[PDB]
């Protein structure tokens, strides 16, 4: 259940190596990349954008666009990431990172 310490574009993170890709938690504030959670539920790109674009973008978040490929995406507070994960029942796999 490999969790490493990493840094991308000035941001320090914890990176959980999941089967579907790396999932990231930011060390400064415990926000979690909601695009990674959605990739962990096996959602394809257009579906990820719709779920982003309905749900997530109406609550607190930051839309990271522009740099390292695996850092990019929509980031949200820890409690909203846990909700999403539980909503698409990926909560138990990402527990180690949470």
């Amino acid at each position: 259940n490999q969790i490493y310490s990493a840094r991308y574009s000035g941001v320090d993170v914890y990176e959980f190596i999941h089967s579907t890709g790396s999932i990231m938690k930011r060390k400064k504030d415990d926000w979690v990349n909601a695009t990674h959670i959605l990739k962990a539920a096996n959602f394809a790109k257009a579906k990820r954008t719709r779920i982003l674009e309905k749900e997530v973008l109406k609550e607190t978040h930051e839309k990271v666009q522009g740099g390292f490929g695996k850092y990019q995406g929509t980031w949200v507070p820890l409690n909203i990431a846990k909700q999403l994960a539980e909503k698409f029942s990926v909560y138990d796999q990402l527990k180690p990172l949470f």
